[PDB]
């Protein structure tokens, strides 16, 4: 057979997939995607009959229901999703390579007849508010104003939920929590405002920078009640004390987060619709929202009228042509991000009168595996690893903010440098176990034999691990300043992950007010239009510090659903 399709009708009829009357279920494929379950088992029953030792593509770390269409496709050759990010081994039937290929916004002017067809028509559905996009702030937003009292529709443009949210690793910032007070911890809200402007050089909105430490407290609260772990704190760059939560044991936080979303989203019969792209925001005759127009990949163009639309898309990091324009210097560079980071929905924004700030402050992250081409926590290095470079030895404060360890590594011989640990590291966060399983942290019980397999000067590398041990042990670094020194690299066997920077977080964006409210550029709202996360500006200023961008999506998303509920 040619397809999936043409495979099952050699012995199944039509309604073996499809409804009745024979036509879609709905953008999601709700109904067909059951009819693959009913004879196949559920994803997890599957997955018994594909095992590989290190990987699956029947299981795997993405949260929510992943529905069979997502990568199996019934009347064409169709590809899979983890190809984005990996180059696993597998053999799917009906297979293709991948290829991302998605018109901008301002290409769908094309669709002209299709589209003032659409607009003519009624409205297919009449709720109070509309929510873009599935990452944490959406589902903070929609999961907010339902609370309120609002009927809300949640659209996202991908097959799966979660964004660049599901991804998220070292942990989610906020002060003075009943978490800290349990590993006796001393902090503040307003030393988390502090820490915050200094790290933005002082270009951050004060307004919104008091709004993201005053909440954090609340947020964690709020989540926790929700059902999260958030029990564990840690530390990364720019931060005084330790304020980083995540899950027990230092597991990953942005999996388990948008996991207990999708679950209480579900718990509340939230609509929520996979594969509809929001295209442009509807106005009326004095300027306020009225309504959205989407586009459903296979039921086509149709509106919804409502009172207001809250933007929640992201940012623009896997975009490397539009990051080029705003920063020269990453040009050519790969990108941490999931394969719809590209901007459209910052696009809608301003097609409405949204007025855009911050946009040339892009970050590019120090450490990604040169070897698996993904992000490597800063929580490792902040749990206590050293960089070296292949020489043998240390180069830079390895908890350093703004741009400094990317440009410190970029700068070494290779242009690359490596992560080194050892057991006493590898027990303490236990994210670090994913990257063993993986393939990408060689180990060996002596570092002499660690140097021989990868390339870095042995004698050199077991000089500068106990030089740094006596300086954890004395409790100063007098070589490179590094403010924290958690642990001496002494137990079991040693690891080396060679890593180099990717392009990953956008900090400016859309214009907001302390309500999430959008303004043009003479600061005026826009009535019945938010905006809340990373597609936004001014919250962060000129650079980011680590565990910010989840404390903001949380905060600012939960904030737009209550606003756009009283306003409705
Ligand atoms: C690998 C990785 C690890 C990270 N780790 C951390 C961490 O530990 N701590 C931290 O503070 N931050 C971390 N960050 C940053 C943080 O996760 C992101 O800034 C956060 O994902 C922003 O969330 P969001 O809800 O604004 O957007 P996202 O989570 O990216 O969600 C946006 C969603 O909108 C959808 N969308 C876009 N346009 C449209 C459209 N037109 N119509 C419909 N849907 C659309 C997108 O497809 C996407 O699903 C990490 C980022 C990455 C990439
Ligand atoms: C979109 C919906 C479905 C998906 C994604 C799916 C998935 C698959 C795949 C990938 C194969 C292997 C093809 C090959 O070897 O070339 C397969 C085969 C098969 N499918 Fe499906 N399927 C779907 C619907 C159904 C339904 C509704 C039924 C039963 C009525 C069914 C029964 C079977 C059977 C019997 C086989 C052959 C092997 C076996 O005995 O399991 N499938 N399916
Ligand atoms: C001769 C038998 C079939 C007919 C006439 C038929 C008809 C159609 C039509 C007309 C569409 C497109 C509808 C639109 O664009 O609005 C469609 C899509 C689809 N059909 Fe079928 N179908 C048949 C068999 C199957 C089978 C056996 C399966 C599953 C194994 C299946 C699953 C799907 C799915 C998942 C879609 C969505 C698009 C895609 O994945 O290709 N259909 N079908
Ligand atoms: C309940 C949902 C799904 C069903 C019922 C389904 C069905 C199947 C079946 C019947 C096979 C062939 C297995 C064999 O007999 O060797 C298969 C293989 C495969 N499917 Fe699925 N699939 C589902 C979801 C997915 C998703 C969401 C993805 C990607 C994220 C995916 C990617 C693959 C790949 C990559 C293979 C080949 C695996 C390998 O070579 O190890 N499938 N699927
Ligand atoms: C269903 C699709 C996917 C599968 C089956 C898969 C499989 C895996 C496996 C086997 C690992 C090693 C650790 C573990 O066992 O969990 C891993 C790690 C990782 N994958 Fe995926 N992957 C998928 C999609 C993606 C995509 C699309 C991205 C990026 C947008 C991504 C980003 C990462 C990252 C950053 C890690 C590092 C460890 C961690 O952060 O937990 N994966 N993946
Ligand atoms: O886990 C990380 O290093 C990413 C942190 C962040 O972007 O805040
Ligand atoms: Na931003």
């Amino acid at each position: 057979a040619d397809n999936l399709a043409e495979f099952h009708v050699q012995n199944q009829e039509c309604d073996s997939c499809h409804t009745p009357d024979g036509e879609l279920s709905n953008d999601s494929l709700t109904y067909e995607n059951t009819q693959c379950v009913s004879c196949h088992g559920t994803l997890a029953e599957v997955a018994e009959t594909t095992k590989h030792e290190h990987y699956n593509a029947h299981a795997s770390h993405f949260p929510g229901e992943v529905a069979c269409t997502s990568c199996h496709s019934a009347h064409e050759k169709s590809m899979v999703y983890c190809d984005s990010c990996h180059s696993f081994d597998f053999n799917m039937p009906y297979a293709k390579k991948w290829l991302r290929d998605e018109p901008t916004i301002a290409e769908l002017a094309k669709d002209k007849s299709e589209r003032q067809a659409a607009l003519a028509s009624a409205p297919h559905d009449t709720v109070d508010v509309v929510v873009v996009g599935s990452g944490g702030a959406g589902f903070s937003a929609a999961i907010s104003a339902t609370d309120s009292g609002a009927k809300v529709i949640l659209i996202e443009k991908e097959p799966v939920i979660g964004g660049n949210a599901k991804l998220a690793a070292g942990g989610m910032n906020a002060a003075w929590t009943d978490q800290q007070k349990a590993k006796k911890i001393t902090d503040s809200p307003e030393l988390m405002f502090e820490d915050t402007m200094k790290g933005g050089q002082n270009i951050n909105d004060p307004a919104l920078v008091k709004v993201l430490s005053s909440h954090s407290k609340d947020s964690v609260d709020w989540m926790t009640a929700m059902g999260a772990d958030l029990t564990d704190v840690g530390m990364m760059g720019g931060a005084s004390v330790n304020r980083a939560h995540r899950p027990t044991g230092g597991a990953g936080v942005g999996a388990h987060v948008v996991q207990v979303l999708y679950d209480n989203a579900v718990k509340r019969n939230i609509d929520l619709r996979m594969n509809t792209r929001g295209i442009e925001v509807l106005k009326d005759d004095k300027g306020t929202v009225k309504g959205i127009l989407v586009k459903g990949m296979y039921k086509g163009y149709y509106w919804v009228k409502a009172d207001a639309v809250i933007l929640a898309t992201g940012g623009f990091a896997k975009n490397n042509e539009r990051v080029a324009k705003l920063d020269p210097s990453l040009k050519g560079f790969i990108s941490t991000n999931q394969p719809g980071a590209v901007g459209d929905g910052l696009d809608v924004a301003e097609n409405a009168g949204g007025a855009l700030k911050d946009m040339q402050y892009i970050f590019a992250h120090p450490t990604l595996s040169v070897k698996g081409g993904v992000m490597v926590t800063e929580a490792v290095r902040g749990n206590g690893a050293i960089l070296v470079n292949r020489e043998g030895k240390r180069f830079v404060n390895e908890i350093t903010t703004r741009d400094k360890a990317s440009a410190a590594i970029l700068a070494q011989t290779g242009k690359s440098a490596y992560l080194i640990f050892d057991d006493s590291v590898r027990k303490s966060l236990s994210k670090i176990d994913k990257y063993i399983g993986l393939g990408v942290a060689p180990t060996a019980d002596s570092l002499v034999k660690l140097g021989k397999m990868e390339g870095i000067d042995g004698k050199a590398l077991t000089e500068t691990v106990a030089r740094y041990n006596s300086l954890v042990s004395s409790g100063k670094d007098t070589d490179f300043e590094r403010p924290n020194l958690p642990r001496a690299l002494n137990e079991g066997n040693y690891y080396a992950i060679e890593v180099t920077p990717g392009v990953h977080h956008t900090m400016g964006g859309v214009m907001i007010d302390t309500k999430a409210e959008v303004m043009n550029a003479k600061k005026q709202v826009i009535p019945g239009l938010y905006g809340a996360g990373e597609v936004t500006g001014g919250v962060h200023g000129a650079n980011r510090l680590g565990g910010n961008a989840i404390s903001d999506i949380i905060t600012f998303g939960r904030l737009a659903g209550e606003e756009a509920a009283k306003y409705s």
